[PDB]
């Protein structure tokens, strides 16, 4: 399922939500951690400092930064958990952790994202959006407030040629890690635009038809894979809209996307006004 | 100076600071401006509607916002401002915009960036970092409130290899612009980070030595140029820090900034965090 996590290790707190929920799956699911952390100090390059001095504070920052994260993780390696501490110095955080995903063949990379308030989008940050945006494993971002209680999986899927295998292959993982970790029920949705009532001037049959042809391409993946429809989902406007509503409505822990560095229109304007978890699959193709 | 300026329409109001700040400038620097909209109705590729239908609904669409930016505008063009409307029919804006730059060679983009509080950052939208990061001319992002009064331009220089043509770019093209433009005072600021009191137990000498180098990077910069002493700032912080809180104490209307699809860490950090203009500047070559 996910045997070769990457959990990238927020320096800035001694709490990580990112490991948390990294072990919260090793113990359902199996699979190796490396709790990976990215570090630097600018005065490393300020002939100003010696050659000794220089190396003795990079090699100082490794050994502490490498046993402060053990403290925080003592109990999950105690516990006997399998996690692989690698701190490394690097000036670029995001080409960082993607030659660590590429040179560790990492199939799923932990990050922590902070919400500030519960009313609020979840702050992504640049690396953040450097890492959904670029990097070859899936990404999940995890919010540092609870889980909602029988949190849902929400799962995006395109309805309007070959984007029928992404979709696919988007349905696939999530049943497949949702039904592994805890039965989260999975959810899907596709939105339709309705045509703005401007353009319009230029038919309330196009609503109706259009409502149409995306059930029937509901229909058809939800089958493919067996799903009720009573947790499938079809609705009228914007995808930065309709997920977060009905997020919302249905107290989705995590919501799912598939991408098109650029994630397609749907991905990046949703992404900005989310309220929980995300998770980012890319065409392994 | 700039005579080829594409402003970016912002679809979703009727005042456009974007086009007016083209306006404010073509009067003093002179230069023609694209007024430029990219824009799309989704419904255009959903066999559901007519050929015929299709071409209506793009071509009515086109014809109606032409008209509606022209209404915007009346007053520039009766002015005798020499303004040309483009509205192109894309779904990817930031693509659109960018092919625009490259087939018409505009020296110099605009685009509204809505600050909703005085109190808080200018939000960019995710078409707004993509220009940033991408656009080959520079990109003049326009705060949608006043502009602060007698407001300086903050310029943000690296002071730590040929990074100094780079540096010399961006003072020259900002003095040039300023001086042209109700002389604006210019600043200067280059910040250096103080090693984390964290870090430090791995010598306070360290703090007036760097202090020291950077004192003198400025001064051989500033005097390239001859740059009053008083108007160039050498601060310890990091650079999200000192930039923005120097900008609110010089209420500096503008921050200029200049690049490493990445900005370099201290453009990256900093643009998030403004209150004010930004305008990026990349290397010409
Ligand atoms: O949204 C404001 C954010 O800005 C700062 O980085 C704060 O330290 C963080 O707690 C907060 O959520
Ligand atoms: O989508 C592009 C993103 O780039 C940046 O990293 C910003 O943190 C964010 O405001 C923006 O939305
Ligand atoms: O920060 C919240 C922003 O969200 C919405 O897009 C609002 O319409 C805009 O007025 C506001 O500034
Ligand atoms: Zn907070
Ligand atoms: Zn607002």
């Amino acid at each position: 399922m996910y045997q070769n996590m990457l959990v990238v290790i927020d320096p800035n707190q001694d709490d990580q939500p990112a490991l948390r929920r990294a072990v919260y799956l090793h113990q359902r699911i199996g699979g190796k951690i490396k709790a990976f952390l990215p570090i630097y100090d600018f005065s490393y390059e300020m002939t100003l400092l010696s050659p000794d001095e220089r190396t003795a504070m990079r090699q100082g920052v490794i050994s502490q930064r490498t046993a402060w994260i053990r403290e925080q993780a003592k109990y999950y390696l105690e516990a006997g958990v399998p996690i692989e501490i690698k701190v490394v110095w690097h000036n670029r955080p995001f080409e960082a952790i993607i030659q660590e995903v590429i040179a560790g063949s990492h199939d799923l990379v932990l990050k922590m994202a902070h919400q500030h308030d519960r009313l609020e989008a979840v702050i992504f940050t640049p690396t953040d959006w450097h890492l959904l945006r670029k990097c070859p494993s899936p990404v999940w971002m995890v919010k540092d407030q609870p889980w909602p209680e029988g949190g849902k999986a929400l799962v995006a899927v395109n309805l309007a040629p070959y984007h029928n295998a992404l979709n696919e292959k988007l349905v696939k993982e999530t049943l497949q890690l949702a039904e592994q970790v805890n039965h989260t029920e999975v959810h899907l949705v596709g939105a339709y635009p309705v045509t703005p009532i401007n353009i319009a001037i230029e038919p309330s049959v196009y609503n109706d038809a259009i409502r149409g042809q995306h059930l029937l391409a509901m229909k058809a993946l939800r089958q493919k894979f067996s799903i009720d429809e009573k947790v499938t989902h079809v609705e009228k406007g914007l995808p930065e809209e309709v997920i977060p509503d009905l997020a919302e409505h249905l107290q989705a822990g995590i919501v799912v996307l598939g991408t098109v560095a650029f994630l397609g229109n749907t991905a990046e304007q949703v992404i900005d006004h989310l309220r929980c978890d995300l998770l980012v699959i890319k065409p392994d193709e």
